[PDB]
C-alpha cells in the first residue's frame, strides 16, 4: 500500500470499536483507534468502550437497578416479608463504589482485546484531521500542545459521539450533567434534575431511590409534557407515575439564575420568579455532536446544526475516504443503531458488499420507574403521515399490584396500524418488562407486520406481553389527520 | 324448541370464554355448570377454571413472593443495608392475602352473569342425560339429589383436568397442587414430586417460604427433570435449583409413605432411604376430568384416561357436543383452551368455521429462574427436518456483577431449519424470559427466519437484544447427527 494503517477511528465507541474490530478480524486491515483515555472517570468522563460503556448505558442502567430495590422491599411487606423499615435509606457510597468496580473491568476486558487482536491497536490522546489521510494526534485539548503520534491512513471513521448541551444562563457553572452525576460523592438530599429527556427521567429515577431519609427529588421541564417524541398517553401515565413514586414534576418552569451558597448548596431563581435551595442541580438538556475541536475544515469534511457531520446514507462524508457514525451525524442517537452504522461501514468499505443503516423501525427504551419501550410512529405523527389511522388501547394493573400496594402501577399498551392494510406502525408500552418484550415486536415490524398477526396470535398465560394478543378492536381512529370515530 | 342454546359443563377459562362469546356477541341462550362459585376445598376449581382459582393467578402470586427472597438478599450488593436476622416470610399474610385477590375474581365473576343476560350459572355437578340433555346434580354421588335438568341444541365439555396420583402406599397422606395453595403454615422440611412445570414452580414457592432452618427436596423418577423442554435449558435450570438450595433428586420415587406420632410424614424412597418431610406434594401429572360425566350415555368417547375423542374443529363422537381444553389433552394450557373455545363460537354460532394451530404456542414456566419457549425442541427438529442449525448464547447480566448472584445465566437457544432459514424453535432461561418469548411467538406464526432476527436493530441494555445478535451456528444437524458443517 501507499500508507501506513489501513483505517483510523476517532473515537473508541460503541460504533467505533465494532467498526475497528470488524475490520481488522473479519478483514484482517490494519486499525488504529484513539481515544483521550483507557479507564472510565472524571476530567474526560468519556474512555475505552465509549459513551454508553463509560458514562451511560452500563453504569446507569445499575443505578437504576439499584433504585428499583427501593420499591421492591417496600412492595415485599404485602407478600409477608416483614424487616426493620426503620433503616429506610440506602448507601449511595457502596453503590457508586460497586458500579465502579463493574464499569472498570471492561476498560481492562477492553484493553487486552487490542493486546490479544493483531491489526488492533489503541492510541490515547486527542484525535485532530491534519489532512484527508492524516490524523495527528495530541495530548492536550489545546490543538497547538504537544504531538503524540501522527496517524497516516486509506480511509478515517469519526465516531466521537456527543457532548451535554449546557444551558448559558448566570449560574451554568455550578451545575451537573449526565457525567458528573455517576461520580458524585454523596446521594443529593434535595434534587433537581432540569430537562425533560430520557436522561432526565432516568436519573430522576436513581436519585429519588437513593435519597437520604427526607430528601425529595424535583424533575423541571420548559414544554408542556415531558419526554416529546412519544406517546402523548405513555407520557402522560408516567408523568403521573413518577408523582406516585415522590418525584415532584414540574412544566413550564426552567431556571433563570443559579448562586452557590455559605453553606456549600445551590440556590436557584426561578421562570416564575419562586426561589429554592438544592444540594445538587442535573441537565439533562440534551447532547450536541461532538465534532468542535477536529478540524474537519481542514480536511473538508462538512459540518451542519452544532457540529452534526454531514453524511450520506452509506455513512460517507464530505470527503470520500471519510465517512462517521453514531452520535456525531445526529441521525439517531442510540448504541444499537451506531454500532449497526458501524458494522454496515466495514462491509461497504472493506468488505466489498455495501449497505446502509435502516434507522425505520429501531425499538428503543427509556428505563424510568417504571420504564417505557417503544417502536415506530407516535399516533400524532401517524395520522398527519398515513391518511387512514387506527388506535388501539389497553390499560391494566397487573394482578400483583393487588398485594404489593402499588396499585399505581398501569401496564399500557398502545398499538397503532394503518387502517387500509391492517400494518403495524407503531407499539407503545409503558411498565415493568416493556424494553425486553419490544424488543421482540421491533423484530415483527421488521417484516411489517399486521394487527392481524398480533391478536391471532397464541398466548402466554400469565405476561403483560399476552395483551399484545389480545388487542382487537380499535379504542378509536384518525381519518385524514382528524381525531375520529367513524 | 329448546330452553338453552348450549350448556358449559365447566366454568373453565375455555368454558366462560365460550359461554361469555356465545351470549353476547351471538346473543345465544347459555347455560354454565360448575361445582362451585367461590374458590377452596373441598372442590378447589370453582366459577373462573383451575386457572383463575387453584393455577395461573394464584401460582403466580406467590411466584412473585418467592423472588422477594433473592431481591432482599441481591440489594445489598447495592447498597440496600437492613436487618438480615429475620429472614423468614410469612406463609400466613401470603395465603391470606392471596385468598382476598383470587375471591374478588369470583365476585367478579358473579356479577358478570348477572349483569350478561342469556347468561346464567348453574352450580352443582353436571353430567350428561343424554345427546341435548344435562342433569345437574347436588352430590357428586351420581345417584344423588338432582337438582335441575337442562336441555339444550349443543352442549360443551370443558371440565379440565385433576392431579394424577401415585397409586403407592401412603398415597393419602400427600397433597397436589390443589392443597398446596390452602396450607396452613409453611413447610420447613418439604418435597415436590415429579418434574413437572407444577413439581418445579411449586419447589420456587416452598423454597421462598421455607421458615428459617427448613429446606426442599425435588425428586423425579428420570434422569433430568421437565422433559419436552430444550435439554440445555434444563440442565442450567437443574443446576440454578441448586444454586438456590433446591436439593435436586433423580432416578428416585418413593415407595412408601407413614404419618409419624407427631404428626410429621416419614418416606420410604426407591433407594431405600428413609427421610422426614413436614409436607409431600405431588406433581405427577393432571388426567382429563371425564371419569363422572356419563359420556357413555350420550355416546361421546373416551380415550386415554378419559382424554374426550375430539377433531380438529372441536366436535365430538356426536355432532352437537363439543369438547376444549385440559379435557382434550391436545395442550393443556389457558391461552389454547380460551382459543379452542372461541373458535368453537365462530364455528358453531357465528357460521365462520375455523380451528386452533397448536402449532407455535408460546409458553412459559415460572421457575426461579423461569423458562420462555416457543417451537421444536433441538432434538426433534433435527429428527424431523433433514438438516438443522442450533445457535446458542448463554450470558450473565451486567447487574448480577454486583448483586452477588453470579449463577444467574441468562441462556438462548434458536433452532432453525437451515434449508430456508426458518425460525422452529426458541428457548430462553432467565429473568423476562416469559414476556420476551411472546413477542417471539409472534414473529414464529409467521414463520420468520434467522435472517430477521439478527438482522433487526438493538434494544440495548436489555436480555432480549441477544436475540438480534445470533448469527453463527454453534453446531448443526445433519439427518439426525450432531455435527459442525457438512457434506
Ligand atoms: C447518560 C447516557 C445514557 C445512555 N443510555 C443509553 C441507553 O440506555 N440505551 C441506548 O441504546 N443508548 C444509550 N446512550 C447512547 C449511547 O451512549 C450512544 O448513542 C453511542 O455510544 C454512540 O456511539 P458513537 O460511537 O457515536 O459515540 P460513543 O460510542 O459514545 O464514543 C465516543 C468516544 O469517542 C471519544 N472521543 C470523542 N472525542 C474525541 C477526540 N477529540 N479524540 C479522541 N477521542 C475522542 C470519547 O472519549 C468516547 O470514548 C446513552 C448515552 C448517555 C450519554
Ligand atoms: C397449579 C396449576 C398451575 C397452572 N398454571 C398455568 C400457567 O401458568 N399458564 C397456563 O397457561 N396454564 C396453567 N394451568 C393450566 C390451566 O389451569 C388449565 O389448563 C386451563 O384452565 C384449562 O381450561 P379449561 O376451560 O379446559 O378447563 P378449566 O379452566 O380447568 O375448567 C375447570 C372447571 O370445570 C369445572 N367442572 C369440573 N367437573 C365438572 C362437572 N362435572 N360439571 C360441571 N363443571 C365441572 C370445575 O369446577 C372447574 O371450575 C395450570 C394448572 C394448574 C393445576
Ligand atoms: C393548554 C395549552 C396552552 C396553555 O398553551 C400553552 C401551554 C404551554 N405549556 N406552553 C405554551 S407556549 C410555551 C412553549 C415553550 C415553553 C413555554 Cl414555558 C411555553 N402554550
Ligand atoms: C432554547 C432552549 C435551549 C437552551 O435548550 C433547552 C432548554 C430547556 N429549558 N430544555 C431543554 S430540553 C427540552 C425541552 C423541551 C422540549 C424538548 Cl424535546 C427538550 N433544552
Ligand atoms: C388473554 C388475557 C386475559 C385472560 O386477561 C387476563 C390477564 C391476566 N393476567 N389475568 C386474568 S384473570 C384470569 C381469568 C380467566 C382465566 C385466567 Cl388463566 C386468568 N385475565
Ligand atoms: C406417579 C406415577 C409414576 C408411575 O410415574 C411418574 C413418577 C414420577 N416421579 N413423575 C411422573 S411425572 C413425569 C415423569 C417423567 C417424565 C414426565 Cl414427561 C413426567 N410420573
Ligand atoms: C445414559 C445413561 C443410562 C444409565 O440410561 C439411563 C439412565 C437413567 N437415569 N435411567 C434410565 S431408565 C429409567 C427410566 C425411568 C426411571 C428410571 Cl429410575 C430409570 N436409563
Ligand atoms: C458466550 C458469550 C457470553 C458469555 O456473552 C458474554 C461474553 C462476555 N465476554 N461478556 C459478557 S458480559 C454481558 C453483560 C450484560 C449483557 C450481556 Cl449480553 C453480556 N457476555
Ligand atoms: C453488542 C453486544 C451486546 C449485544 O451485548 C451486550 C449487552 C449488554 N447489556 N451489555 C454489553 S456490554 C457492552 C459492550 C459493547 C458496547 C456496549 Cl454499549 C455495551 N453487551
Amino acid at each position: 500500500m501507499s500508507r501506513a494503517y489501513d483505517l483510523v477511528v476517532l473515537g473508541a465507541g460503541s460504533g467505533g470499536l465494532e467498526a475497528g474490530w470488524n475490520a481488522a478480524v473479519t478483514h484482517k486491515k490494519k486499525v488504529a483507534v484513539v481515544d483521550v483515555q483507557a479507564t472510565h472517570g472524571p476530567p474526560l468522563f468519556a474512555a475505552l468502550g465509549g459513551t454508553c460503556v463509560n458514562v451511560g448505558c452500563v453504569p446507569k442502567k445499575l443505578m437504576v437497578t439499584g433504585a428499583q430495590y427501593m420499591d421492591l422491599i417496600r412492595e415485599s411487606g404485602g407478600f409477608g416479608w416483614e424487616m426493620d423499615r426503620e433503616s429506610l435509606c440506602p448507601n449511595w457510597k457502596t453503590l457508586i463504589a460497586a458500579k465502579n468496580k463493574v464499569v472498570n473491568s471492561i476498560n481492562e476486558s477492553y484493553k487486552s482485546m487490542f493486546a490479544d487482536t493483531e491489526g488492533l491497536s489503541f492510541h490515547m490522546g486527542f484525535g485532530a484531521l491534519q489532512d484527508a489521510h492524516t490524523v495527528v494526534v495530541r495530548k492536550s485539548e489545546d490543538p497547538h500542545s504537544d504531538v503524540l503520534e501522527t496517524l497516516d491512513t486509506e480511509y478515517i471513521l469519526i465516531a466521537t459521539g456527543s457532548w451535554p448541551t449546557r444551558l448559558g444562563v448566570p449560574g451554568d457553572e455550578f451545575c451537573i450533567t449526565s457525567n458528573e452525576a455517576f461520580y458524585l460523592e454523596d446521594a443529593p438530599k434535595r434534587m433537581l434534575c432540569v430537562g425533560g429527556g430520557y436522561i432526565a427521567v432516568e436519573f430522576a429515577g436513581i436519585f429519588n431511590g437513593y435519597k437520604p431519609c427526607g430528601g425529595y427529588v424535583d424533575l423541571c421541564y420548559r414544554g408542556d409534557l415531558i419526554l416529546r417524541g412519544f406517546d402523548t398517553e405513555v407520557r402522560k401515565s408516567l408523568t403521573k407515575q413518577l408523582g406516585a413514586n415522590g418525584i415532584r414534576v414540574r412544566t413550564n418552569l426552567n431556571p433563570t439564575k443559579i448562586t452557590k451558597n455559605e453553606d456549600g448548596s445551590n440556590h436557584v431563581h426561578f421562570n416564575d420568579g419562586t426561589e429554592e435551595d438544592y444540594d445538587q442541580v442535573m441537565l439533562a438538556i440534551g447532547r450536541v455532536p461532538r465534532s468542535q475541536a477536529l478540524q474537519l475544515d481542514k480536511a473538508g469534511v462538512r459540518t451542519g446544526k452544532n457540529g452534526a457531520v454531514q453524511v450520506d446514507a452509506y455513512s460517507k462524508t464530505s470527503v470520500d475516504n471519510i465517512y462517521a457514525i453514531g452520535d456525531v451525524t445526529n441521525r439517531v442517537m442510540l448504541t444499537p443503531v451506531a454500532i449497526n452504522e458501524g458494522a454496515a461501514f466495514v462491509e461497504t468499505v472493506f468488505g466489498g458488499k455495501p449497505r446502509a443503516t435502516d434507522h425505520t423501525k429501531v425499538a428503543c427504551a427509556v428505563f424510568s420507574i417504571p420504564p417505557i419501550g417503544t417502536c415506530g410512529m407516535t399516533e400524532e405523527e401517524a395520522a398527519k403521515n398515513y391518511e387512514t389511522v387506527a388506535v388501539y388501547a389497553s390499560s391494566f394493573t397487573p394482578l400483583m399490584h393487588n398485594i404489593s400496594g402499588s396499585k399505581h402501577k398501569e401496564f399500557m399498551i398502545r398499538i397503532i396500524t394503518n387502517e387500509s392494510n391492517g400494518e403495524v406502525l407503531g407499539v407503545h408500552m409503558l411498565g415493568d418488562s416493556a424494553p425486553e418484550i419490544i424488543q421482540s415486536v421491533g423484530i415483527c415490524m421488521k417484516m411489517g407486520a399486521k394487527i392481524s398477526d398480533f391478536h391471532s396470535t397464541i398466548g402466554v398465560h400469565p405476561t403483560s406481553a399476552e395483551e399484545l394478543c389480545s388487542m382487537r378492536t380499535p379504542a378509536y381512529f384518525y381519518e385524514s389527520g382528524k381525531r375520529v370515530e367513524k
